[PDB]
C-alpha cells in the first residue's frame, strides 16, 4: 500500500481498538479491578489520541482521513468483540496481540514512508514504534 | 423508553456525532478556517467526553453499555455524513440542529429518570442540558 | 411573573446591590476597618458575578437583559443608599436583609422555573441558594 | 425523621465510618497491602469530609450538628468494629455495605428534603447520591 | 474641573460604558459573532476595572466615589443605548468614540493633576492613557 | 506509662478535641464570629491530622492504634463539652489549656522514647512540641 | 538635599522603621493581635524592601549606600521606641505619623530629582508616593 | 552545497522573513485585522526561534553563523518587500511561498546532511519539515 | 527629531544591538564561556523585546515602524562588528558602550515627547532609562 | 567505626542496593508486575538519593566520599545479586532484609556521632531512621 | 549565658551581618562581580531570615527579642566595617570566619537548650549548624 | 557488535562516569568551585539518566541489563579515577574526552541498529548523539 493507505487502514483500526478496549474497560471484574480498570483507561485515550494523530497525517498529506464509522468498519483488520464477560488475564493477552499487530503496521509505515522521501511520516512511525514497543515489553512481562 | 436505553441511544448519537464533526474539522476550507477548525475540535470532544460520561451512567445503573460501533451504528438517530467538502455556514447549520436533537433527548431522559426516582441521572441530563442550551444560544446568534 | 420577568428583576438588583456595596466598602470606618472593607468587596464582586449570571441566563431564554441602568433602577426592588457614613454593624444588618430579599426571590424562580419545566434555570437558580444560604448563616451568626 | 434528624444521624454514621475504616487502613495486611492501604486512606478522607459537609448542613438549617463523640455513638447506625486481624477482601465487603446504608438514607434525605421544599439539602443529598453509585459500583465490579 | 470631579465624571462614565458594552455582548449577531462576543466581553470587564480604580483613586483623595447608579446617571457624558439590534461594524466604531472620548479626559486628569502636584493621579492617568492608545490603535486598524 | 501508651492516649485526645472544637466552630457567635470561625477550621483539622500522625506512630512501633470510638472516649483525658452556647474569648482559653496538656504530655512522650532509644518518636515528639509553643504563644498574646 | 542625600537618609529611616515595627509584631497583645501580628508583619517587610530598594537607587547613581547600622543611626529622622509594651491603635497610630513623614520626603525626592533630570529616580519616588497613599489611607480609615 | 552553507543561507532567510512578516503585523488593516494580527505575531515568533536554531546548528558544525544583517541580506533567497499597504490575504498567500520555499531548502538539509553521515542535522531538518507540513496545510486551507 | 524619528533609529539600533550580541554570544571562548554565553543570551533577548517595543511604538503614533533589514542598516548610528574572534571583557565594554549610547538617546526620547505632550512615550522612555541605568551600573562594576 | 567511616560503608551500601533493585526493577515478572516494577523504581531512586546524601555528609566532616565502584565493592556490607530471574515476594522479602540492614547501621550512626558531638550528622541519621521504618512497617505488613 | 540570652546575642549578630554583607554586595567590583553579587545577595537575606528566627523564638520563650539597632550594636559581637572597597577574595575570607562564630554559637546554644530541656530549641539550633556547615564548606572549598 | 552488547558496554560507562564525575564534584577547588561544583552535578545527573535509558533499551530488546557493579566494571571501556585532588580546568579536559568517546560510541550505536532495522535504537541514538555535541561544543569552547 501507499504511505496514506496505510494510515487510514491504522485509523480505522484504532478508533475499533478504542471501542474494544472501552468495552473491557467498563465491564472488568474481579480482584485486579482497579488497576485493570485504570490501564484500560489509558490504553483507550492512546488509541483515541492515535485516531487524531493519524488523522492529522492523513490530512497534511492532502487526503481525505476517514469519514465515518462504516468506513472505519470497512478498512479495519481488527475483529469487534461482542462479548461483554472476561478474565482480566485475557484482556491484556488481547492488548498485547492487537499491540504486536499495531507494530508490524507501523514498521511497514516508516519503510514504505521511506521510500517514498516522506521524512515526517517516517519521525511520526518511529515515535509510534517506540511507545508501541514499551507497552508490548510490559504487556509481556506482566504475563509472563 | 426506560433511562438506560435512552442512555444507550444517546452513547450511540455521541460516537456518531464524534466521528462527523471529526470529518467537518479535517475538511473544513476557506477565510473563516481558523475559527471553524479551532470551533470543531472543541465540539467533537465535547462528544468524545459526552460518549464517556454515558458509558459511565449506563454502568452504574447495571447495565452494558455500547459494546462495538457496530451496535452504535444500529442504535443511532443520526445519519453518517460522506460528504467531504462543504461551506462552514453549513456546517454550523448541521451541527445546531444536532444540538437541538441531543436537547430533545436529554430533556426526555430527565423526565423519564424522574419518574423512575433515578436521581443521578437526573442531575447528570440537567447538567447536559445546560451545556447544550449555552451551545444553542451561541450557534444561533452566530447564524443570525 | 414568568421566568425571564423574574430573571430580569433580579439582574436589575444584582447590579443595584453592587453599587451600594460597593458605597459601603469606600466608606467604611473604625477598628473592624479590614474586615469589612474586605468582606464587601467579596461581596460586590459576587452581586456582579450575579448580573453576569442573570444576563446569560435570560438571553439563553430568547430575551434581552438590562439595557441600560435606567432599566435597572426601574425594575429594582433595593432602594438606593444615598449615605456616605455608617457603622460596620449596620452594614452588615443592611446586607442581610438584602440576601434574605434575594433569598426569597430565588426559590420563586426555583419554583416557577419548575413548573415551566425549565430544567436549567431551576438548577441555576438552586445553585444559588445555597450561596445566599451560607452567606445568610454567617451574617446571622456575626451579628448574634 | 425530619430533614435536620436525618443529616444529625448521617453525621453520626460518618464519623463511625470514618473510624472504622481508618482502623482498617492501620491493620490491612497481604500480598494487596499497597492497594488497599491506599483506598482506605481515600475512603476514611471521604468520611472526614461528609462528616464536615453535614455538620455545614446541620449549621445553615439552624440546629446544632454532633457536639460529642458520645452524642456520635448514641445516634449511629453503624456497629463498631472490634477486630484488629481481616482479609483484604472481607474490608471492602463490609465497606459496600456501608456504602449501601448510606445510600438508602441519602435517599431518604433527599425526598423528606424536596418535600419540604428545602432545595439546597436535595441538592447536596443527590450529589452525594452521585458519589456513593460510583464507590458502589466499582466495590461490586471488584468483588464480582 | 478639580482632580476629583474629573475623576468622579471618568467613575460614572466607566459604569455606563460597561452597561453599553455589557448589552452589546448579549445581543450581537452574525458570522463575526465569537470574535465581537468575546472581544465586548474584555472591553466590558475593562471598564468595570476602571470603575474600581477611580473609585480607589477618589477615596485616597479624601472624597466619595460614586455612591448610586443615580449619580452616575446625572454625571455621565456617555448617552445610554436603548437598541438591543445593531451591526458589529457599528459597535466597534460606537466603542472606538468612547475611547477617544475617555482618551481626551484622562488627558485632562493627567494635566490638572500634574498642576496640583498630585503625582500618584499622574500615574495612573498616564498608565490608563497607554492602554486606552493601544485600544484605539487596534479598532481603528480593524475598522481601516 | 511505655511510648505506645502514651501515644495511644495522645490519639484519643486528639479525636476528643477535634470533635471539641468541631463544635466551636459551628457555634461560635458574635462580632469576632469571621476570624474565630476560621481559626477553630485550622485548630480542628490540626487535631485531625495529629490523630493520623499518632497513628502511623503507633503502627510503626508494632501496635495497634485507637480501634473505636469508644476506646477513644476510654482512654481520654479530655473532658468532652456538650455546651452549644458560649463566648468566643472562653473558646481560646479552653484551647489554650488543652494545647498545655498536650505540650505536657509531648514532652512526656519525647522524654520517655529517649530513655527507650526510640530516635524516631522524639523527633515527633520535639517537631509537635515546637508546633504546640508556636500555638500556646498566639493564644496567650491574645487573651493578654 | 541633592537626590542621592535624600535617599540615603530614606534609607536610614527604613532600616530604624523595619526595626520598630518588628518590635511592635512581637510584643503586640490583645483581642485585636492576630490582625495586627499579621499587619505589622507585612508592614515590616515592606520597610526592608524599602530599604533594598533605596540601596540600589543610592548604587545605580555612583554613590555608597548605608555602610553600618551606625551610620544608619546618625542619619535617620526616626526615634528609636525602647518600649516593649502598649496598645494596638497607638501603634497604627504611630505607623500612621511614619507614613506621613515618609510621604513628605519622597515628595521631595520626586521634586529634588525632577530638578536634576533623574528621571528614573522620579519613576521610582512617585510608585512609593501611590505604596505610601494607599497605606495613609486604610490606617486614617482605621482609625476614623 | 554542504550542510553548514545550507544552514548559513537558511539563517538569512529566517532573519529576513522575520522582518517581512513583523511588518505584515504592523501594517494589517481590515475586518479581520485581529486574527491576522495574532497569526503573524506567531509566524515572525517563529522566524525568530529558527534564527536561533540555525545559529545553534552551525555553530556546533565548528562554523560561524550568521556575523551582520548585511550578510544576511547578501546570502538570502528572499526579497525584502517595501510596501506598508496590503490585503490580509495577499499576507498569507505571500507567507504560504515562503514556507514552500523553506520546505524545499529543509528537504536538501534532510538530504545533504544524511549523505555526510550529520545524524543531528538530519533530526533538526525532519523535525523542522514536520512545523512546516502543518504551517503549510492550514494556508493552504485558508486559501481554499 | 521627532518623537516617532527618534524611536525608528531607535527601533534600527535595536536589531542591529541584537545581531551583534548575537554574534558575540555564539563566538565568545575561554574560562568566563559559561557567564558570558548566558549573559549575551539575556542581553539580545532584551534587544529583541526592543525592537519589539519600539515598534508597537511607533505604529501606536501613526507612523510605519522599520519594513526591512535595509532600512535598517540606513537608519543605525551601530556599527556592525564583523569580527568572529574577541577578548570576553572586549564584549562586555562593547556592550556597556552600547548601552551608554542607548540612554543618551532614550533622556532624548523622554525629553521630546515631553515637549509634545506625548505622555505615554514618556512613560516607556523613563521604563527603558531605568533599565538601561541597572544594566550599565552591573557591567561598569564588572569592569572596574 | 568513627562516624565518617560509617558513613562511608554506608555510602557503599547504597549504589549497590541502587543496582540490586536497579537488577530487580527491569527483571520482574508476572501478575504484579506493575506495582512491583513501579515500587522498586522508587526504592533505588531512594538508594540513589542515600548516596548523595551520604556523600554530601562525608565531604562536609573533611573527608573524601567513595571515589569508585572498585571502592564501593570493597567497602560494601550488601552481596551482591548476579540472578536475573526470580518472584516477586522474594524481591520484596530481600529488600525488607537490607532495609534491616541499613536500619541497625543508621541506629549506630546516630549514636557514634552524638558521642563525638557531631550534632548534623544526629538529626541526618534520625530522619533516615524515620524514612527506613516507615518502609520497613509497608514491607512487613505486606509479607504478613 | 542562658538560652534566651544567647539567642539574643545571635539575633544582635544577625542584623549586624545583614548589614555588613548588604554592603559588600552594592560594592563588589571586577570580574567575579556577578556570582559574588548573587552570592552576597543570599548571604544577607539569610542574615534577616536568621533574624526573623531568632525573635521568634526569643519571644516562644516569653522574653523581648532585640527592640532597636543601638540595642543591636551594644549586644553584638561583630566588628561593623566602614570600608566600601575590597577585593571579592577578602568578602569570602570575611563571611566565612563569621559563619565560623555563628557556627561556635549555636553549638553553645545546642547544649545550653539541652541541659535546660528546652528541646524546641535544641531543634532550631542543630537546623542552624546544618546550614552553616554546608555554607562553611563550599566558602572553605571556594578558598582553598 | 550487535546492538544489545553496545548499549550494555554504554551502560556500564554510564555509571563508572557517574562515578568519575560524583568524585570531581566533592573534590573541586578554588575561585571557579561554584560554577564547576554545579555543572558537574549536572553531569553525573545527566549520565545517572543516560544509565536508566540504556537498562530500558535493552530490556525492551529482550535482553538483560546490568545486573552488578561487577559487571559494569568488566565491561566499562572507562579508567576509574582514584584521584581526590585536581585543577577544574583537567576536570572539563577530562569530561570532555569522555564525552568524545561516547560521541564516538553512539554514532556506531546508531548506524549498527539501523542495519538491523531497529528503529528505536537509532532514534535514540540519534537523540543521545544531539546532547553529547551540544555538551562537546560548550566544552569546547571553554577550554578554547
Amino acid at each position: 500500500m501507499k504511505t496514506f493507505e496505510i494510515l487510514k487502514h491504522l485509523q480505522a483500526d484504532a478508533i475499533v481498538l478504542f471501542m474494544k478496549v472501552h468495552n473491557f474497560h467498563w465491564n472488568v471484574k474481579g480482584t485486579d479491578f482497579f488497576n485493570v480498570h485504570k490501564a484500560t483507561e489509558e490504553i483507550y485515550e492512546g488509541f483515541a489520541d492515535m485516531f487524531d494523530d493519524l488523522a492529522e497525517r492523513i490530512a497534511q498529506l492532502g487526503h481525505h482521513p476517514l469519514v465515518t464509522l462504516s468506513e472505519a468498519l470497512k478498512l479495519t483488520r481488527v475483529k469487534e468483540e461482542t462479548k461483554t464477560s472476561f478474565h482480566s488475564k485475557d484482556i491484556f493477552k488481547e492488548i498485547l496481540e492487537d499491540y504486536k499487530h499495531l507494530e508490524k503496521e507501523f514498521k511497514e509505515l516508516s519503510n514504505t514512508a521511506e521510500k517514498e522521501g516522506d521524512k515526517v511520516t517516517v519521525t511520526y512511525a518511529d515515535d509510534q514504534l517506540a511507545k508501541l514497543q514499551k507497552s508490548i515489553w510490559m504487556l509481556q512481562a506482566h504475563l509472563a
